């Protein structure tokens, strides 16, 4: 079936289940991350954008949590330069052993080789890729489960409060109503230190996004929702940027990507 996201036919959204049983870490791996595709030209914006925010901007400390982390590690690579430990998290099981594999550099684990060259060369060089991607396995320290929808998204894992919280194309996906938008907001905050940096970086109106023939729904924000419900979860915006590029035709329908860097209250 294609008329509906998978997932999405009796409640109107894909169902976290649906990620347990119908997500493919190396699928998704190979369709948005794997010649200079929109996929690479958004991966590149991404990157750049982090690059300023870990390495240019006043976003340094000890811990940073990322939450939906998927089997991806391009949204750490300029952050382990600015924090002493990391915490990626996922809600599929799938995805954390994707990155168990990465973090024991097995050879069945996924070649992020020309991503961390790139992040090479926007850091003008000071390191290779292969010490680039020793200095970011050593940063992260846990592999947890994620539940945004939860007042306590990494369950009993006592955690020191975080001085970043970062969710690259995750709550999008995660959220299926803007109220559910504000509560996980907020639910992150229950781990970030008082004033501490909240790091975003999603589509703006999309309805579903693509894993070959698997439509996933994703909640049709604009910029607007996004600026109005970070504000009223307990955070002020610093920075807020919004690209017009978008993912091919064939893998999303959004409208462009946004990145913003709030601070929590
Ligand atoms: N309720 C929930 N809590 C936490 N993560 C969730 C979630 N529902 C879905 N997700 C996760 O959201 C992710 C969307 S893919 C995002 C992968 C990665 N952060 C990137 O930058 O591309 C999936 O890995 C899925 O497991
Ligand atoms: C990077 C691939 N991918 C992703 N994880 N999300 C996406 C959305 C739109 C387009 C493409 C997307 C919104 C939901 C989450």
């Amino acid at each position: 079936s294609g008329l509906v996201p998978r997932g999405s036919m009796e409640s109107g959204f894909t169902s976290k289940d649906t990620y347990l049983s119908h997500f493919n870490p190396r699928d998704y791996l190979e369709k948005y991350y794997k010649r200079h595709s929109a996929e690479s030209q958004i991966l590149k914006h991404l990157l750049k954008n982090l690059f300023k925010i870990f390495c240019l901007d006043g976003v340094k400390g000890d811990l940073l949590i990322d939450i939906g982390s998927g089997p991806t590690i391009y949204q750490l690579l300029s952050a382990c330069e600015s924090f002493k430990e990391i915490v990626v998290t996922d809600y599929s099981d799938q995805n954390l052993q994707e990155l168990e594999k990465w973090l024991k550099a097995a050879p069945a684990a996924f070649d992020w080789s020309p991503v961390v060259t790139y992040v090479c060369d926007l850091e003008g060089n000071r390191v290779k890729g292969p010490e680039k991607e020793e200095k970011l396995r050593q940063a992260v320290k846990q592999v947890l489960k994620c539940d945004v929808t939860q007042s306590q998204p990494l369950g009993a894992v006592p955690l020191p409060p975080a001085d970043c919280v970062l969710s690259t194309l995750c709550l999008d996906a995660a959220c299926p109503d803007l109220p559910t938008y504000c509560r996980a907001l907020r639910n992150l905050g229950s781990l970030l230190k008082p004033g501490g940096f909240l790091v975003i970086m999603d589509a703006l109106k999309s309805s579903y996004y693509m894993i070959g023939e698997q439509k996933f729904s994703s909640l049709p924000l604009g910029r607007e929702a996004v600026e109005a419900a970070v504000k009223e979860a307990g955070y002020t915006i610093e920075w807020f940027e919004v690209i017009s590029q978008s993912y091919s035709s064939t893998m999303a329908n959004n409208e462009g990507l946004f990145s913003l860097v709030a601070r929590k209250l």
